[PDB]
């Protein structure tokens, strides 16, 4: 049996896909190795190679944001990687932290991420100033039922909601030391409560849709309806292929300070099933060079968190880029410790519950905590 890898990229049915099966096609031309690089949706991977991993149905390589990867070691569905100093040298030093887990390394980064505003040019001539003034521009322009929007973003969920949350000083997990405590959940602080309000006003004043998603979204600021979203660096090159002049700023300062976003960094994974360890790190290494990361770059609009690419003038000063980078460097890295695996369903919970008038803000948040906290007794070894 000549040598056989399989890849899962995101199925975006696009450029994420397209640029992968590329340079994959390269390795296979180099190596004499096939590489299938089968679409599957970037956050169902982790939950597929649950099941397909132990089958032995899984990928050799994976992946999905760092968030989740302290989850993933401690379930065994990942193996450390194995590169020499001078591959590791050629990334940032915050993407190979993020992949990194107990003084391991997991994976080499493709994408370093942060929510930021993207604006249509032609609706929207100069961002607000605040979010006060954002939120007023929200209130006044946002009509359900004319089809037209002042601001949309995905309000019901927390990755896109943090910002609210950081304002008022609320933190997904405590200060304990820096991260060793699995116990120091803050989502139902008193400074949650009133982050969780500031979302219960989007829904409740700025009339936006009850149950939205990425879809919902994008296909209304595709249409030109939208004059801005909150969203990341991935819905690019969608909104320019739409026709959109688009801006990208910094989330207008919020209580008068920088807006503070999660950062994510999304890398490639060597499964802990994987019968061929050494060809798909050679694999990795391989989509995750110079040249490889500088054309998914120009493909996907995905910034390669890779040290010589991030000081190319052809992607810094890239005025779409310069957007994203701003609001990054204000903004954390998403949590990456195991119990981040027990946060996001009663988080973005709560958010539906508060959305839809059903429970308060602090009921709501206090249900989600006591959830995450019994779920985190069922976890680990
Ligand atoms: O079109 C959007 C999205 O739709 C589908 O996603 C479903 C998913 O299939 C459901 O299982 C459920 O998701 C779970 C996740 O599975 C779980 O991991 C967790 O998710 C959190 C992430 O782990 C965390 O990193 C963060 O996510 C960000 C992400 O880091 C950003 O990069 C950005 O993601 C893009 C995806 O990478 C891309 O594949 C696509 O996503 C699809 C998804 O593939 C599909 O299966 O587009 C998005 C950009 O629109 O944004 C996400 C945040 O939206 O935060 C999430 C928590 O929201 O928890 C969720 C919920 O329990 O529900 C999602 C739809 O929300």
């Amino acid at each position: 049996k000549p040598d056989k890898l399989v890849v899962w990229e995101n199925a975006d049915d696009g450029v994420q896909l397209n640029n992968t099966k590329k340079w994959a096609g390269e390795f296979t031309k180099k190596t004499g190795i096939q590489v299938e690089v089968v679409p599957v949706a970037l956050l169902k991977q982790q939950e597929k190679l649950t099941l397909d991993g132990p089958a032995g149905k899984g990928a050799d390589l994976v992946t999905w944001p760092h968030d989740r990867l302290g989850e993933a070691v401690t379930k065994g569905l990942l193996q450390p990687i194995q590169v020499d100093n001078s591959v590791k040298n050629q990334f940032d030093d915050v993407a190979m932290k993020a992949l990194t887990y107990g003084g391991k390394l997991y994976g080499l980064p493709k994408a370093i991420e942060s929510v930021a505003l993207i604006y249509n040019k032609k609706l929207m001539g100069q961002v607000p100033a605040t979010y006060d003034e954002l939120f007023q521009y929200a209130k006044a322009n946002n009509k359900p039922d004319e089809q037209k929007y002042g601001v949309l973003f995905e309000a019901n969920n927390f990755y896109y909601t943090y910002f609210l949350f950081a304002a008022k000083g609320a933190a997904v997990f405590k200060e304990q030391d820096g991260t060793l405590d699995p116990n120091e959940i803050g989502l139902n602080s008193p400074e949650a409560v009133q982050g969780m309000n500031e979302v219960q006003k989007w829904f409740t004043e700025a009339r936006l849709p009850q149950s939205l998603k990425a879809d919902t979204v994008n296909g209304l600021f595709k249409s030109g309806k939208v004059a801005a979203v909150i969203n990341g660096p991935w819905a690019i090159k969608d909104y320019q292929a739409a026709g959109i002049n688009v801006g990208v700023a910094p989330l207008p300062k919020i209580d008068g300070k920088d807006a503070q976003t999660f950062i994510g960094v999304k890398g490639w994974y060597l499964s802990a099933y994987s019968k061929y360890p050494k060809y798909a790190t050679e694999l990795m290494q391989f989509l995750t060079s110079k040249e490889a990361l500088a054309s998914r770059f120009k493909e996907t609009g995905e910034i390669p968190p890779q040290k010589e690419l991030l000081n190319d003038p052809m992607i810094k000063n890239n005025p779409v880029v310069n957007g994203f980078a701003k609001q990054a460097s204000k903004g954390v890295p998403m949590p990456s410790i195991p119990e981040m695996g027990v946060v996001w369903e009663p988080i973005n919970n709560a958010h539906t519950f508060v959305a839809q008038g059903k429970q308060t803000p602090e009921q709501a948040l206090n249900d989600a905590v006591k959830i995450m906290k019994e779920k985190i007794q069922t976890m680990k070894q």
